[PDB]
């Protein structure tokens, strides 16, 4: 069976995609002046140690100048613990629970928007314009405002290979405002906590939380549709018992993970796995990698929905292992289940074929095109 990899190109750079083994497990990168660490094993010590592999990267940047303060994802012990304790209650499956009926509403209103449709860009249609909600929630930013985050988000990934000002100058007028009567939401915690926070943290956090659940959570679903295309016995098994909806996602996110990369800093000269880093060097941590390292998964070249168990490191793992884990996963899964009730049939078109979010440290879908019949 052909892999979406090989059927459409998706990142030939990332050699693990096709089946390739590193030659070794830790590697020093000249054009992009880092070491890469390609092995689970290697993954989990270096994601195990924050106080030898830092997750603040501005201690990169060179003699001179820087403010990261409120992003968790840059944030090390001890300040990442109390800033993530203070969020967390945001996260969990209670509020996953009291999401749900609000995704499955917005996913059931995009999807009648393109049930009649011979053709229609997936990603376009539902993969964009879901996961904005569920940030917009915890931040308690307006229903009316909410398109502009999507407008904002995919703008500024096309610049990357004017929309970035406008949405932290949005941000920072929310976190001045969420200020005059403050409530038990986050933005309220955010605000109550007690130094206290500035509007500076509070945006930090809040243009880290549009990050972190936007895209990723549109990776996923484009991804997940796209390996359903690929492996249609197992799609047909799927439509007919929708309780493989979630290892489908867990697989999707290990064979093609939205987070291909993070970064560290070594603040010490370490040894890991033979190789003498330096301190002060860069560490691409190379999640879809890892993914793919034989010595944790059994055939880790084929796509097998129900792996089990999949302890993949899509989300991470260690101090800061992905916090929207249950939410994105619920996104995945409302929206794959109605995705394949509204539509009993879809492929994609060879004469339109999907095409690949640019970024080198993600591995996921930025247009699907679709026909919902052969004809
Ligand atoms: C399938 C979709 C998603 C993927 C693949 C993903 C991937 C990741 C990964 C790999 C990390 C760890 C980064 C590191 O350790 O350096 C992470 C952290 C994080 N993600 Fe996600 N994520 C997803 C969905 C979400 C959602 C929906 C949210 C918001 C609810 C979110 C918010 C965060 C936050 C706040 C962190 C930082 C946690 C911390 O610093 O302790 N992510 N994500
Ligand atoms: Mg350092």
């Amino acid at each position: 069976m052909t892999t979406p990899a090989e059927r459409w190109g998706i990142h030939p750079e990332h050699f693990w995609l096709y089946g390739r083994r590193p030659r070794q497990m830790v590697e020093f990168d000249e054009k992009m002046n880092a070491w890469n660490v390609y092995g689970y094993a290697e993954a989990i010590e270096v994601l195990g140690d924050p106080g030898t592999f830092s997750s603040h990267m501005s201690r990169l940047l060179p003699m001179g100048a820087a403010f990261t303060e409120g992003d968790l994802l840059q944030t090390d012990p001890p300040d990442h613990r109390e800033l993530r304790k203070l969020v967390s209650h945001a996260f969990t499956p209670k509020v996953v629970a009291e999401l749900e009926p609000r995704i499955t509403a917005l996913t059931q209103e995009l999807l009648d928007a393109v049930a009649d449709r011979d053709t229609f860009d997936l990603m376009t249609a539902l993969a964009y314009p879901l996961p904005v909600t569920v940030v917009a929630e915890l931040l308690s930013i307006p229903s009316a405002d909410r398109h502009l985050f999507e407008g904002w988000m995919t703008e500024i990934v096309h610049s990357l290979g004017a929309p970035m000002r406008k949405m932290l100058e949005y941000l920072r007028e929310h976190a001045a405002e969420c200020r005059r009567r403050p409530r038990g939401d986050l933005m309220g915690k955010l605000i109550e906590a007690e130094r206290r926070l500035t509007d500076n943290h509070i945006v930090n956090f809040a243009k880290m939380l549009l990050i972190a659940g936007y895209l990723t959570t549109t990776m996923l679903i484009g991804n997940t549709v796209l390996c359903l295309d690929s492996y249609p016995e197992q799609a047909a098994r799927v439509r007919a018992d929708r309780s493989l909806i979630p290892g489908l996602l867990e697989e999707s996110m290990r064979f093609l993970s939205p987070v291909a990369a993070t970064y560290r800093a070594t603040t010490r000269d370490v040894e890991v796995a033979g190789q003498r880093l330096s301190a002060d060097q860069m560490v691409m941590v190379w999640f879809g990698a890892a993914n793919r390292d034989a010595r944790q998964f059994a055939e880790p070249e084929l796509f097998d929905m129900t792996r089990g168990p999949n302890p993949h490191l899509g989300f991470g793992r260690g101090i800061h292992f992905c916090l929207g884990g249950p939410l994105a996963r619920m996104e995945g899964r409302v929206a794959l289940d109605h995705l394949l009730d509204r539509f009993p049939e879809l492929y994609t078109d060879p004469e339109r074929p999907p095409t690949f979010m640019p970024g080198f440290d993600t591995t996921g879908v930025s247009s699907l095109p679709l026909r919902t019949s052969l004809g």
